[PDB]
DNA sequence: TGTCCCTCTACCTCCCT
DNA sequence: AGGGAGGTAGAGGGACA
DNA sequence: TGTCCCTCTACCTCCCT
DNA sequence: AGGGAGGTAGAGGGACA
């Protein structure tokens, strides 16, 4: 048992002894596990397992993968069965988010600064829990908190920031060095032929940190003048995580692609202004003329592809899946280019080829609808949602295909979805809205929060009548109804 | 003997001219011309008086005399025959536009410089033909507009200010030392005296902006500790036109005013807080005691409380007592009627119009005191007079109906709007006329009822999925602004 | 003087909830 | 509907050709 | 090498026109 | 209907130890 076993040996043998109650994990499970936490969390999630998921703890095996799963897996698994109780019962935070600031590398780390900051951070006129436990919730959030504690004062005295900016740009991952990185830069970059103050904290609060704004400081002037870009433009790009290395490639590849008859520096930086900017700008170099004599798509095409977040992704299964979706289920090019221009475009088209045979088969869906549901951010999720409540809406509910086709039809298609099959029973019987009608509601994007907002409303009012309601709800969603409220 | 004598009597000669076609110059416009665009302005609308009326231009006689009732009126219209079709096909404005450029002092500057200008600022800069024609429709409009083009990029990236707030600095009379006192103070202001951007943008964006940023930064100290006013009392004194006087009278007689009569420094600074600040203030020092030997002190703050406050505390002072005697109103009504701005001359108009729109009208005092106690209620007094027999008689209102849509800010718009669209809204789109009183029985009663008749008129898609029952409902919560909203989504 | 620009006061209308 | 904001008219001073 | 931190890439949902 | 905004998970690697 105590013994000298390899390491592999090791983590097969705890393998063995996880396949039942109370922590049941199949190896797919400790592949996660192992990959960042190593086989150290293995064992520590095997060693803690009964007080992980017994009282006062209570945590379910989802929320210990979770936690073991990360670069110190073996600590944050520690550390949470030791303040858990301690943040929840005297500081009122709740177990999620205690488990959401544990879910990353260092978790040991951040959990202990909250532990002792959030006393500091919050008192009269600070910050809120909220935001304490936003600000912890990445990777070095005990970096980031510190720094809030330390620069919280100069940002807003000396350079005018509001504390909710600077929560913003604190979290992220390497918050700390973007801070320290707007506090030494701003004056910098905001002078005459610069940024707006606006800008540079856009940029440091959308991910691509220190290392954006001081590439944006390097580059601007190259990019603006030389390369004709717009201040706005060289934002946009700066303004993702890996900012520097969009940067970087654009400054690379203009010339390169905007020659005769090829891209404007227009589509170059809708390419880059993306998360994965730089791979889908290289991937569009590489592919976009095999993509146009291989699979007879055009260079606008190609653009339309890399223009989403994973454009590399999209571009690369598209030259993969093509083939196969056109002659062995029917698609044409245009249908596969559509389903390929979102973000997740991969994760849609594998899919797709996936799922069409069991949609048009057993649940009755032609591919055009199939490719419908596809065509949105998020396609594989309203797919692989259609094919699992497709039957229950029809049957219990007697929704038509149709009208879930149409719900599923919108980014966020999963959600409206499982919202209408929540939501539709009191929607009809307490309010005395028709099915047609909840339907029309769901069938936007936003669907979720627009079911929500209006089931809302009709229980608890503050006018206008129902019909009214609902049709500002299909009009605007959520945000229709808000905006109502302030009249 | 006098030596004005020549011009005078060229003056009156031209004038005589200027009665007959093709413009009809009444009594009042002639002297409106000759107070304010002079000799020269008087014979150049002569001189260029079919040039103006017909085709092309078309421009109406009072277009003419908006034109050149300003120092350089002469100027104004030569370059209005010669740049208005320029501008309206080089640029896109319309006449209305361009006549609204040229209708201050130095109009042929601002006109000048609008078609300079316009593209590189519009262009290069981000800016609309919209922003550009309120920046060049003021006094100095041409030194306002090359300040924007100079400073608006220092003013967003070293200063933080949005285009919209540079715009909104630059577009009042001497929007130039605006502008370029904001550059210069708004770090002072902010740093030293703890004044967020937004504050010092709304110091800045009133007529005589500089000056009141200035005073600011010179009198924040003193105000705030000796006096014991806070940063925002300050900042609302500071906002409006005169803030300089409103301030600087607020040092002096915020003791005086507090000891001799126990006022609190917040009625201070409520009477400090309009246009004519200054006025106001001193005012209620000297007229009070007298006013109150009758009204009550709280009576008295009240009136002042409003923009033209010591118009309205001496026009209650002539006339208290002749409109309670003779008209049988009781001071608090009176009070009533003067606790706006323009209480003046809501009040001098119900003394003329009471008798008239009790007999000729059949309405109560209590209904003409209801219309007289709005801002503007002199206007919606004599539109009552006027559309009341056509409202009633031609589109089947009741009285009660016309005091409703009268008896709002904006009452006279709200009433010529409901004379012009209710035809088109009832036998057109079958609204009912109590759907069209009561879109327009609030105030921005006239856009509502226009952003109504747009919509039906030509069918903006956003606004389909809403029934004109669902349309008026909005329109009546929120008007323009509730249905542009929708229009938004 | 005629013109341009700036400041102050009074008055009117619409907005924001 | 109550406080707040945004706008036009009118008049006078500084400045200067 | 495990732990911590930072950087980069990919994916999902909702908003705003 | 087509971007814009904001949120998450996950991979890789440097520093340190």
């Amino acid at each position: 048992q105590w013994s000298g076993a390899r390491a592999l040996e090791a983590l097969l043998t705890v393998a063995g002894e996880l396949r039942g109650p109370p922590l049941q994990l199949d190896t797919g499970q400790l592949l996660k596990i192992a990959k960042r936490g190593g086989v150290t969390a293995v064992e520590a999630v095997h060693a803690w397992r009964n007080a992980l998921t017994g009282a006062p703890l209570n945590l379910t095996p989802e929320q210990v993968v979770a936690i073991a799963s990360h670069d110190g897996g073996k600590q944050a698994l520690e550390t949470v069965q030791r303040l858990l109780p301690v943040l929840c019962q005297a500081h009122g935070l709740t177990p999620q988010q205690v488990v959401a600031i544990a879910s990353h590398d260092g978790g040991k780390q951040a959990l202990e600064t909250v532990q002792r900051l959030l006393p500091v951070l919050c008192q009269a006129h600070g910050l809120t829990p909220e935001q304490v436990v936003a600000i912890a919730s990445h990777d070095g959030g005990k970096q980031a908190l510190e720094t809030v504690q330390a620069l919280l004062p100069v940002l807003c005295q000396a350079h005018g920031l509001t504390p909710e900016q600077v929560v913003a740009i604190a979290s992220n991952g390497g918050g700390k060095q973007a801070l320290e990185t707007v506090q030494r830069l701003l004056p910098v970059l905001c002078q005459a032929h610069g940024l707006t103050p606006q800008q540079v904290v856009a940029i440091a609060s959308n991910g691509g940190g220190k290392q954006a704004l001081e590439t944006v400081q390097r580059l601007l002037p190259v990019l603006c003048q030389a390369h004709g870009l717009t201040p706005q433009q060289v934002v946009a790009i700066a303004s993702n995580g890996g900012g520097k290395q969009a940067l970087e490639t654009v400054q690379r590849l203009l010339p390169v692609l905007c020659q005769a008859h090829g891209l404007t520096p227009q589509q170059v930086v809708a390419i880059a202004s993306n998360s994965g900017g730089k791979q889908a700008l290289e991937t569009v170099q590489r592919l976009l003329p095999v993509l146009c004599q291989a699979h007879g798509l055009t260079p606008q095409q190609v653009v339309a592809i890399a223009s989403n977040g994973g454009g590399k992704q999209a571009l690369e299964t598209v030259q993969r899946l093509l083939p196969v979706l056109c002659q062995a289920h029917g698609l044409t090019p245009q249908q596969v280019v559509a389903i390929a221009s979102h973000d997740g475009g991969k994760q849609a088209l594998e899919t797709v080829q996936r799922l069409l045979p069991v949609l048009c088969q057993a649940h009755g869906l032609t591919p055009e609808q199939v490719v419908a549901i596809a065509s949105n951010g998020g396609g594989k999720q309203a797919l692989e949602t259609v094919q699992r409540l497709l039957p229950v809406l029809c049957q219990a509910h007697g929704l038509t295909p149709e009208q879930v086709v149409a719900i599923a039809s919108h980014d966020g298609g999963k959600q409206a979805l499982e919202t209408v099959q929540r939501l539709l029973p009191v929607l009809c019987q307490a309010h005395g809205l028709t099915p047609q009608q909840v339907v029309a509601i769901a069938s936007n994007g936003g669907g979720r929060p627009a079911l929500e907002s209006i089931v809302a409303q009709l229980s608890r009012p503050d006018a206008l009548t129902n019909d009214h309601l609902v049709a500002l709800a299909c009009l605007g969603g959520r945000p229709a109804l808000d905006a109502v409220k302030k009249l």
